[PDB]
DNA sequence: CCCCCCCCTATCGAATCCGTCTAAAGTTA
């Protein structure tokens, strides 16, 4: 029964995010009920409040945030998995690269594994079909690599034979 | 009353025309 164990929230300030994943996920998780944990945005509460200069505020926010994360996740031996935007690269390993993940270096050393899905669609976009690649940017038992996929009427699909 | 520290962000914005070639078919005392 698949729609009846997929439990969903919904917030909408950097605070109220804070309180739920205090005080709900660890009553979901100690039930048994879930062992999984999906944010479907980090990015998005962050940049609307903190400007240009407030930016020890927001690193003690990610790091509280990574804190009780990364507890949880030893605790209850459930993945977190965390889905981030990206911004303009206009030192940390991008160099020829256009964007960057958002949040900074503050997030970036809170992180196990990073992945980076990028679909090129100003080149090779004539073709007919779109181009997606997803790449894996660090981990400590992974090579860096990076294979292509699809997006289907029943899913997404890993095109064979095709890893870096 | 005493002695030492913190931190990145975010895309924009179109211009500029050139250079000619190849001739064919007689008619009516």
């Amino acid at each position: 029964r698949f729609g009846s164990q997929i439990f969903i929230e919904h917030v909408a300030d950097v605070d109220t995010l804070l309180e739920c994943v205090n005080k709900k996920v660890p009553v979901l998780l100690s039930r048994g009920m879930a062992r999984l944990v999906v944010i479907d945005s980090v990015a998005a509460p962050f940049r609307c409040e903190f400007d240009s200069q407030a930016s020890a505020p927001r690193a003690r926010h990610l790091q509280s945030l990574g804190a009780t994360l990364r507890e949880l996740s030893s605790a209850f031996q459930s993945p977190v998995l965390c889905i981030n935007q990206v911004t303009e690269a206009m030192p940390l390993g991008f160099w020829d690269e256009r964007v960057s993940p958002a949040l900074g270096i503050t997030w970036a050393n809170q992180l196990l594994v990073r992945l980076l899905a990028d679909r090129l669609r100003e080149e090779e976009a004539a073709l007919g079909c779109p181009a997606r690649t997803l790449r894996v940017l660090s981990a400590p038992h992974l090579p860096p690599s990076s294979c292509s996929y699809t997006i289907s009427a029943e899913g997404v699909r890993g095109t064979p034979g095709t890893q870096s």
